[PDB]
């Protein structure tokens, strides 16, 4: 008797209708405006009572507005007596830490967002490649942390002639688990960069990290990879935020291409950068939603 | 040995300092900045262990930015082992809101829960749009009133106050407007939009529209025009929270007001630059007393 | 396939059956009783497993006995593994507050919020109610609360029972009832008026001021409830001395406690009309002015709606 | 540091001021009435901010008005920013259960647990009560619960008031109070016995069984409370037909509902002794057999102990 | 439409399968082990989405590993989006309190309620258990708790195995099993007696078969001395019937040397290895009771 | 003013009294035993009312028992009306995982979050722990959690114990300790390399190699790692860990491994294992915990 109701806010209209087309359904009717004083207004237009409802919004643009907007729609479908409300958040906001010498720091912002999603009334969360997977434990809720790697792997094979050889390098220490894993799915060798010194060593170098925001490191990392004798250097990321200086710096850096997936709207930045190519994840999320709905 | 601690956000720094002056202390060092990707950042610069923390943040300007900042700073003081954390919210956001049934305040309630989930232990605000918002929490809430200062201003700035009339621009501020009447021994009038109709007698008397907030300001401008059509000598507009967004200031500039009075729960210095008819009432003392009281 | 079970408390049985009659079902077997030491006893007599339970009980009578009786059968249907328990509370208890000037600030609504938390902790999953004293009480919960209006019923009673309703005036007994009266006024496309008692001071006389004109019109005072009924009786007196042909009083909740019935028998009203969120039969037997408006359609349709669309 | 402000609800004012007298304090300014429509009103008259509040209300009279009155007063002192609120409930309401059989399972204590959850949600932080019908009720909370015993005062009354207490017999009126009597028995260095009324079957006659010997001995039945009192009256008669010189009854909680007074006026008790967890003043004016033990010192010290 | 899913833990494989058999099912695939560093590991082998899962685990053997295993498995099926997770706990752990009793008040059951809160936070939605040491433990949760009785099967065992049963006497080993003894006694229309500790006796056993009844039997001292006293009071025979037979250290050695006719327990706790050294122990099977309870809550 | 009260369990008697000495006080009276049926028993011997109590129990030994007893101790303290209860857990149990290679998604920390929720419901108000396998476990609570580092004491142990440390090389088995090796390395302005299965990237030829990671259990990875590190030229190989677990066949392995010393901290009882393995050396962290306890007590 519950049928899937699919919503979307203001954050990523394109991805949302893409998964709608993968599921065979239309987006639900909802009007999100902002009042003159900047208070977010969300009014549902469809009946969602007794339905399994999925609200898709990524933490990308004006996030605080997108996040507040998301919470308002979650609380709105919960007060409306829906059987279930699922937050589909491709890019989870506040996942990073801006961090000591003697102890760590509770991730107060990431756990604060978990608590607000929980109190708003969420009953399921679907997200992709979190900055730290242990954020699933910031919740007493099921959290699907889907990996984009198959997407990354197939894209390489399919797109890069030289993949069979090549080398995967991480721009940082913390990503090493990430390169390693991707490397051995290709039965391939690895190297890593640390702020600049490089470890490991005429191959197609491909830097892999979870997200790319200001992009400074990965550009200086590319400059060192070509100084270490690399044929080409690629940059493949899950979340492409490209804030500030980023696109200008990608405009002054020598990438064959920089690949990301569409957890974040990029078209308007594609128009300013010929490098960027985007992988479609409509089916992973689409498929994950359908799985959750049985 | 808790000591009072005053932290200010990005919303209303002048007001924060102003109550700090009233309490005789310094403000707590905190740097609030947004990251390149516009995520809010907060880094407290002092120790708050065993302290009575007070963060002064009004619901104004960039609302979701300001509230999210407030929540991050509250959490940061609770994970830091504060004795208590009190959110001072001069103008509470989202306070505002079918045949056959009523809607639920679902945003106000949502912010209540987000402040509670962040770790707030006490709330100090002023003039809630509905006093029952105190019940959206399970923690003490000191919904303060600006009337004392409004009656004082009225007596001391309107010559003919003994023979004025307090008018409510709507059908919901009635108990707010009779309150004033009873305290000035003056009558009130009520306006309804049905073409606006007025109930009451205004001919040859000074009319004073009073409400809690003014945002787009259309109802009070049209209300002034009718009150003058009913023969009112002068029109005042007295508001606790002066949001003044949109086309409002243009409207009061074209409006037949003698003056419009608001409180400093929201920054108004910028708006008076563009509007000579606005005047503000300091409520830094009201919040100051509420803090002192709550601190014991 | 979750089914639907209607339970009645003690407070208003008649309305429970009327909602049963409108839903096409009969009432679920439950025995409610007072022990010798006046301890509430609730034994439900039919299976509620996997069922959609609705318990109908109004905040009237011995308020605390009915409220505890309601909480116990909620927690009894909740421990017995029902799929959902909806508390249908036609008149919500503790909705008003005994404040009075607390100047410089307001007082927290401690009783209404405490009853909200007790309904929540008892195990309620949904709330239905009719005309809350303040709609923001919906926000005192974390579960869906439906506050229905009786306005449609008041408007149809008014059109079918008051001869010159076209030229009436809708009056509020107080400030704070202005929105309600205006609403009703615009709906009948008639105008409104307001009455404000000034607070007596040391050496005055009590006075009510009327803002608005009622001369030569049928006056209709409407508020959310009537309990002690002094304000509306003096309101009828003042409306008639302002030149009103008649005075009615139409409330959604008719509490009638203390001297109310004695006061209406001696007041100047044409009628005092209320809804059946509270049993009124034994009151009309002592007061011929009370008339009743049935609202079992609204509660019945809200129940049917809350079950399967 | 917080002081102690102590408040009395309507139910047992006399005992609250006895506890006040024991603590060297006076009761706090509070007005508790009823509105016309029977809603409870609680308005605190003094400041409780940063103080240690203790509210004494017993489970008696009109119980749901008193329980409601207790909860409203707790959440009123909690929202007023009290340092800590403690509910002193000498006789805890809804403690017993009307199960009166389950054959392959037991029933849940729905009412006692629900009252535990309402005290918790209202804002209670500590509970102090006396002789719970089941000690396990302490586990119905996530806050401390002090379930104090009246046994010292009962032993004291027995020694100073039963002439032949040295060879007295402690009797339990039921199977469940056995552990109770045992306790008392070994403390007086005397023996016990049990009364058990069997299920009346159709066509059988009312049959009560006595286990133990009470011949030529003073019998004293002992149970956590007394409410309608039928089982203990018949227990008296059975004990006397079994050759007991005298029968006493000592209960911690004297409810005395319904027909009890009349029952006891026609019962062959020498004395029915209870504690003052419930007002008894007006009952002794209709029953000369009722005698009260004061338990002010136990609650008084439990409070002083909780405050430090 | 959710189907019944039954899982079994380390504690009682036999009885688990045994209820699986009375239900017409097989257990679900679960693998359990303990890592080299002694940490409990659970890996469910089936999908439990949308399922009505039942986990059977008794408070026996090594209890903290069994209980923890139980909590990971509940807080494993619950996160896997099961329709509902039910803990089937035949013998509830930590149900008793170390009765070191302060003279003027009582002690709260801190361990039983602690076990209650950990089962609740793990994600349990229902609990099925048998003869709790105190029934009010049902009140340690805000979720439905089924406290099933073995007394039907005990009464039937008694009538069908003790020849002289119409004139026996139900006895209790202390002052807390009195209600229980009373209960079966009236069901059998038979008088009763109780022992309180010098050990004394209240009641008459002369020339009767005496049967000790209580919920659990552990180090067994009380029931052995109770047997000795009952025979000293002129009893023909002494039996001991309980629900949960824990039989910890010195117990087996104690009853082997005790004047018991037989000692009866249920299979809420595994015994067979205890029957290997003890010929007086006999087991009453209660798989039906749990089966009935599972099926009824599942509807 | 609340005094500070200290309790210890069965897990680490040695450590607990050391922090007691550093704080200038003695340990609290508590008898912990296990009933005949294996039911942990706790009985507090001293009044904790209105006091600030700290209970130290490590996820060492037989963990389920010590953790269950820890919970009993914390809840014994909460209903005894203690001013506050803080769980001092030097080595957090169930911190680790076995999720691995689910293709396309992670497995949630079901176990560590479960221990968090169990510590929270038991009544804990603060946690003091050291070197969590993942710092994000701090976020598994809503209460302050101090995840202290042992890195100061390891840096000073080396700087005073390895002669060839100005030019050393710091390394681990699989990358995952990278959020780690870097940190130790740059605090000495030193290069580094990492091992991943078996290959190694970086070069340590003719230099002292130093494996560092969080906890050692089985130890296979680090022994094979030590051997390969020689296969590439290091002068000597050391192994520096914080928690010294050494379960299963670890000690036989290290006795057969070519370490010049394997160094751990005393978050876990070591003495029994030092009598069987001469390569073990212990760094004492009682001061760090002492500072954290003292600092939260104000
Ligand atoms: N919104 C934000 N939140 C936290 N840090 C931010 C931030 N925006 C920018 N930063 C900056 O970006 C830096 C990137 O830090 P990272 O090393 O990516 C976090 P990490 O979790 O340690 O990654 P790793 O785990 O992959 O090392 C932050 O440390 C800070 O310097
Ligand atoms: N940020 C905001 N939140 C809610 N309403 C807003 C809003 N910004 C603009 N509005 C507009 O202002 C209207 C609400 O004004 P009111 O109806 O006076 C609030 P209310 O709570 O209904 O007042 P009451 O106290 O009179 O009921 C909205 O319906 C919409 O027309
Ligand atoms: N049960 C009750 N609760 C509160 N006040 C009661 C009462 N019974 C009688 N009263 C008295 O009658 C008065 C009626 O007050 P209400 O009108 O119910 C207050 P309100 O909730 O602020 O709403 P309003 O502003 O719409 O009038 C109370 O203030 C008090 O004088
Ligand atoms: N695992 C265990 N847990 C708790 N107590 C245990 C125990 N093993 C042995 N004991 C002891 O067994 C006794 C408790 O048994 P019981 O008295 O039957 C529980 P009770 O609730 O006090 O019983 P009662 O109803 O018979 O009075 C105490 O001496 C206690 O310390
Ligand atoms: N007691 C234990 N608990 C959990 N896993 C254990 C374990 N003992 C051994 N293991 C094994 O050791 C493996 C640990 O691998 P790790 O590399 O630590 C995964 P991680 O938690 O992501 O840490 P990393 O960041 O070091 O990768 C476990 O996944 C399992 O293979
Ligand atoms: O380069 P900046 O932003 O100035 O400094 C930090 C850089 O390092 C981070 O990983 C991003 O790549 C940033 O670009
Ligand atoms: O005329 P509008 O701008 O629509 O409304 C004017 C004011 O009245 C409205 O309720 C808002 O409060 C505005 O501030
Ligand atoms: O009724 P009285 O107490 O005389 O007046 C108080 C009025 O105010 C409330 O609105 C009641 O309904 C009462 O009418
Ligand atoms: O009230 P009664 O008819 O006596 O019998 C019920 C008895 O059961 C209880 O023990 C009460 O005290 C009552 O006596
Ligand atoms: O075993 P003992 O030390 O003699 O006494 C303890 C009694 O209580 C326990 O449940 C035992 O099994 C005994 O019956
Ligand atoms: O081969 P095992 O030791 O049994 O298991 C894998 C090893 O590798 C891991 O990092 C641990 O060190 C283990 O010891």
């Amino acid at each position: 008797s519950p049928n899937i109701v699919l919503f979307s806010g203001s954050s990523h209209q394109d991805l949302s209708q893409r998964v709608a087309d993968r599921l065979g359904l239309e987006l639900g009717k909802v009007v999100t405006k902002k009042f003159s004083n900047q208070e977010t207004s969300v009014e549902i237009g469809e009946s969602v009572r007794g339905e399994d409802v999925y609200i898709i919004q990524s933490g990308c643009g004006e996030i605080n507005d997108n996040l507040m907007e998301l919470l308002i729609m979650i609380n709105a479908c919960k007060i409306a007596s829906s059987s279930r409300v699922t937050a589909v958040i491709p890019c989870f906001p506040y996942a990073r830490q801006d961090k000591k010498v003697g102890e760590s720091r509770a991730p107060i912002s990431a756990k604060l967002v978990a608590n607000m999603l929980s109190v708003a009334g969420a009953d399921h969360i679907i997200t992709m490649d979190l900055h730290a997977s242990q954020i699933q434990g910031f919740f007493d809720i099921p959290v699907d942390n889907l990996y984009a790697e198959p997407a990354v792997l197939q894209w390489i094979r399919e797109n890069i002639a030289e993949w069979k050889n090549c080398i995967i390098v991480s721009p940082d220490a913390g990503g090493a688990k990430r390169v390693t894993s991707i490397a051995d799915r290709l039965n391939v060798e690895f190297a890593l960069i640390h702020k600049m010194v490089l470890v490991g060593d005429d191959r197609v170098a491909i830097l892999v990290d979870d997200m790319a925001d200001t992009c400074g490191t990965i550009c200086h990392a590319a400059d060192k990879l070509l100084s270490a004798g690399a044929t080409k250097v690629y940059a493949i990321l899950t979340h492409g935020i490209f804030s500030g200086p980023a696109i200008s710096r990608i405009n002054n850096a020598a990438f064959e291409a920089v690949v990301v997936t569409n957890t974040i709207p990029q078209e308007d930045k594609m128009k300013h950068c010929t490098k960027i190519q985007v992988i479609d994840i409509s089916m992973i999320l689409a498929e994950a939603i359908r799985r959750t709905h049985n």
